């Protein structure tokens, strides 16, 4: 329908909205040095867990008979494991300080990345009450939302992976392509499916806020990067 | 109707009491220091539980009467996360450690249902009237009161045999927790049909969900048995 082909045709454009972003730019721009790029990392703890707990506890419903359910927990199942990927590259950029645990606790819990921290909570609570297949278009917004930051986050990271002849496994391209995946993706069933006038009117607010949400936490990222611009990762060779 | 509400908050709360995470708090025969283990899997819920006060029971864009008076008591239960930071550091638990393992802590599998608690209030909390978040504030503060008042015991014996001021652990904590408030206005209110069914589900969910962190905290302390407290003179 007209339908489902709005509701796509939204993801593209916040994609494109959501690319320009200023923080892109920094991340993107080979005249910093990849060290100093990536001073933003540690700000990612706020929520790397968050998602693999988003993934396990409330996106996936293991007993869901449902066609479009059983879809999303095979996808979740998969993206749930990259917090691990994320306390790897912690150890290889150096920002797997010693401190003390309330310091770690006062980092995580900062008012400085209140949006980081609720985006997963917020897309909880936006999921709660949805069908399978609205469910699918929160996810497809997400990761649509996750593939921009990574893609960036990759340039100064597979720079860094080349020259320390070190492995990275988040802000790395095997992120990107295991994320973008190629057992069916759900852009290929969405493309498949049309939507009620409820449904494509509920589809677009969900659209809106994940762009919305997603935007705030770059937002911190980027006044982060700004208090920390004399700083860098110090990754060993 | 409210009355309903009230006994079964009571009844929930008696048989809360009763766990045996409370008798083993409670052993004056066990060293307070090792009753004090759980100590650091409260990290897990009490910024959690500062966050849940300050963002999902508060609407600063509201005028409702009962919201109001929420947000002023959510105000000062938004502070008692310092108080755990303060008796964190009393207890020798403000290790130094990696920041790794920070994280590998609060996110353990076996602190899900401690670090989902307010989660799953705020699920619960995120479309209810004002009246009826009232009654999921009444409940949790009633299962808050049982773990603190069991905490303070061993708290109160640390503070006093190295002379520190505690402040989470404490009866302090459990006073000013309790000290117009919520209970009075739910007393003289009036639920429909609808609301009634509602406060049960609401109060069932509250106290299942405080057993399940009970439950974790318990399990915890059998896992570390060596881990406790190291406060000091
Ligand atoms: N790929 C991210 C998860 C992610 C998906 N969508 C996002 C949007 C914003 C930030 C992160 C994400 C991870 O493994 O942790
Ligand atoms: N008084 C606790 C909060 C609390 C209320 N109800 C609870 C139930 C379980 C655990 C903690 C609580 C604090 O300041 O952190
Ligand atoms: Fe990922
Ligand atoms: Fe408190
Ligand atoms: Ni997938
Ligand atoms: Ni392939
Ligand atoms: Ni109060
Ligand atoms: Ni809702
Ligand atoms: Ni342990």
């Amino acid at each position: 329908g007209a339908g489902m082909k709005a509701i796509l045709q939204l993801i593209l454009e916040k994609r494109q909205e959501f690319e320009k972003l200023p923080c892109f730019e920094f991340v993107r721009d080979e005249t910093i040095s990849p060290e100093e790029r990536l001073i933003l990392y540690p700000c990612i703890a706020a929520f790397a867990l968050n998602f693999r707990d988003l993934n396990r506890y409330d996106y996936r419903d293991d007993n869901s008979s449902d066609y479009y359910q059983k879809i999303i927990n095979i996808h979740t199942q998969e993206d749930a494991k990259h917090w691990e990927w994320f306390l790897n590259d912690l150890e290889l950029l150096g920002f797997d300080k010693t401190m003390r645990f309330s310091e770690a606790l006062r980092f995580v819990w900062s008012d400085d990345l209140l949006h980081t921290r609720r985006l997963c909570h917020n897309i909880a609570v936006l999921s709660h009450d949805l069908e399978p297949v609205m469910k699918m278009v929160v996810i497809e917004a997400m990761e649509t939302a996750g593939l921009v930051i990574f893609h960036a986050l990759a340039k100064p990271g597979e720079s860094i992976a080349k020259a320390t002849r070190r492995k990275y496994l988040y802000v790395a391209d095997s992120h990107v392509e295991v994320e973008t995946g190629h057992t069916e993706n759900i852009i290929t069933i969405l493309e498949q499916t049309q939507l009620s006038s409820e449904q494509e009117e509920k589809a677009k607010e969900i659209v809106n806020k994940v762009f919305q949400w997603s935007t705030n936490l770059i937002g911190e990222f980027e006044r982060y990067v700004k208090a920390h611009r004399s700083e860098k990762a110090q990754p060993t060779a």
